[PDB]
C-alpha cells in the first residue's frame, strides 16, 4: 500500500490551484458569463461546448492577472493583497502557468482541430501584450491612448475573442464579429479603468495599482521625447487632478462613443436584445 | 508605428531565452534513441527544437522559483533582465514550443506535450512546496520529483519520437533509470568540485548528496564526514548497471552504452 503517492498527488494539486483560487474568490465571474450566453444568441452553440469554452476563457483570464500583478509590481487587487504577497512569487508563477496548461487540456476536450491553433495564437498574443507593457516601463515612458488600446485588445480584452472564436467553430453563423469584439474589449477595459479610479489622499500610481489606465494616460498626454509620467503619478488626491484636466469627463465621452458604436455594429449583425440589455446595464455608471 | 514596436517586442521576448542557450556546456542523446526509433530527420529536428525550447524555458522559471543566484557559474537570467522579463520570455517560449509541436501534424502530440508539461509543473510544485515549508524531500520523494521534471521532458522527447516510429517497445523503464542517473550524476559533479553553506553550492536546488546527509559553517567537508559522496557513488553504480540491463532488453544500443560509459567515468 503506497498511498503516500495518492496523498502527495492530492496535496500538490491543491497547492497548485491555491493562488488561482485566491483570485477567483474576488468579485467578477458573474458578468463574463452574462457575455458568452449573450453572444450565443447568434452562434446557437451546444451547451456542453459552451461551458468548456467559458471555463477555458475564465482559466486564462485569471491566470493572466496573477502574472500581470507580479509584472506590474502591484500591491493590491480589488482592495486585497495580491496573490504573490501571500503565496510568494514562486508559487504564483507555478500556479498561473499550471492553469494555462490545464486550459490547454481543457481545450482539447472540445475535440475540434482548429481549437488548439486558436488557443495557441491567443496565448502568444497575450504574452506579446505583457511584453509591451514591460517595454514601456523599461523605457520610462507611457503609451499613447492609441497604443494603450492596442495593448488591451491583445491582453485581457483579446480573450473574449478566443471565447467567441472557439464558439464560432461550432456554429453555422459565419458572419464576421471581430469588429464588435474589438469594440466591447475596449469598452470593458476602459469602463473598468474608469470605475476603479472614480471609486486616502491617494497618488495616481497607487490608485492604478501600478497599471497603465485610460484616464491617467489621457491626463499624462493632456497639458520623439518620452513621457514624464511622475507628475500625474505622484500627484496627491488624484481623484481631483483627474477631475481638473477633465479626464473623467473625456473618459465618460469615450465610453458613450463606444456604447453607441456597439449598438451600431450589433444591429449590423442582426440585433441581440440579450446583449443590448447587458450594454445598457453596464453603461449606467456615466 | 504599432507594427514596428510589435516586432521589436517579439525580438525582445527571446533575449532571456538566448542568454541561457549561449551559456558554455541534449544531442548525442536524441540520435542514440533514434537508433531504435528510426525517425524521419525533419520530424526529429522539430522534436529536438521543441525539447530544447521547453527545457531552457523551464530552466529560466526554475531559477526564479529556487531563487538561484548562479547557473553553471553565470548569473541567472532574472538577475540580469528582471523577473518580469524572464517570466515573460519563458512562457512565450513554452507557447512557441506548442506552435512548433503543431507542425508535427499528429493529434496525439499535443495530447502528450500537455501531459508532460502538466507533469513538469507538478514537479516544480513539490520543489516549491518543500522550500516554502522549511523542509527537504526524503530520498524517495526526491527521486520521484526528478522523474516528474526530467521524466517530463525526457519522456516528452522520447514519446514524440515514438509517435513517429513503428518501434513500439516500452521505454519508460529505461528513461526513469536515465532520468535519475543524469540528475544524481549532476548533483554529484556539482559538489565533488571543491577547494561555504549548502543551499549556496546547490544554488537553491535540492541535491542528492545533501538530502542523504540531512536524514542521518562548511558543507563540502560535512558531506565527506557522513559519507554522502560515498553513498552517491554506490547509488550511481546501481543505476548505471540497471541501465545496461534495460538496454540489453530493448535490443541493445551501442551509441547509448558509449555515452553512459563516458558519463560514469567520474564515480
Ligand atoms: O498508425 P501509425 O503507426 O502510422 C502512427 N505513426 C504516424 N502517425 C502519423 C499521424 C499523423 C496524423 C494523424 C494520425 C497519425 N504521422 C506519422 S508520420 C510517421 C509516422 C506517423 P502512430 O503514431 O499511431 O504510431
Amino acid at each position: 500500500y503506497f498511498q503516500s503517492m495518492e496523498k502527495t498527488q492530492e496535496t500538490v494539486q491543491r497547492i497548485l490551484l491555491e493562488p488561482y483560487k485566491y483570485l477567483l474568490q474576488l468579485p467578477g465571474k458573474q458578468v463574463r458569463t452574462k457575455l458568452s450566453q449573450a453572444f450565443n444568441h447568434w452562434l446557437k452553440v451546444p451547451e456542453d461546448k459552451l461551458q468548456i469554452i467559458i471555463e477555458v476563457t475564465e482559466m486564462l483570464h485569471n491566470a493572466s492577472l496573477l502574472i500581470d500583478d507580479i509584472e506590474d509590481n502591484s500591491k493590491l487587487r480589488r482592495g486585497f493583497p495580491v496573490a504573490h504577497s501571500i503565496y510568494g512569487i514562486p508559487s504564483v508563477i507555478n500556479s498561473a502557468n499550471y492553469v494555462y496548461f490545464l486550459g490547454l487540456e481543457k481545450v482539447l476536450t472540445l475535440d475540434h482541430p482548429d481549437a488548439v491553433k486558436l488557443f495557441t495564437r491567443q496565448l502568444l498574443e497575450l504574452h506579446q501584450g505583457q511584453g509591451l507593457d514591460i517595454y514601456w516601463r523599461d523605457n520610462y515612458t507611457c503609451p499613447t491612448e492609441e497604443e494603450y488600446k492596442a495593448m488591451v485588445l491583445q491582453k485581457t480584452g483579446g480573450l473574449f475573442g478566443l471565447a467567441v472564436g472557439l464558439m464560432q467553430l461550432f456554429s453555422d453563423y459565419k458572419e464576421d464579429l471581430k469588429p464588435l469584439l474589438n469594440t466591447l474589449g475596449l469598452f470593458f477595459q476602459i469602463r473598468d479603468d474608469y470605475a476603479n479610479l472614480h471609486s486616502n489622499k491617494s497618488f495616481c500610481e497607487d490608485l492604478t495599482e501600478g497599471k497603465f489606465s485610460f484616464p491617467t494616460i489621457h491626463a499624462i498626454w493632456s497639458r520623439i521625447l518620452r513621457q514624464r509620467t511622475e507628475n500625474i503619478d505622484i500627484k496627491k488626491d488624484c481623484v481631483h487632478y483627474l477631475e481638473d484636466v477633465g479626464s473623467f469627463e473625456y473618459t465618460r465621452n469615450t465610453l458613450k462613443e463606444l456604447e453607441a458604436k456597439a449598438y451600431k455594429q450589433i444591429d449590423a449583425r442582426g440585433g441581440n436584445p440579450e446583449l443590448v440589455a447587458l450594454v445598457k446595464h453596464l453603461s449606467k455608471m456615466f
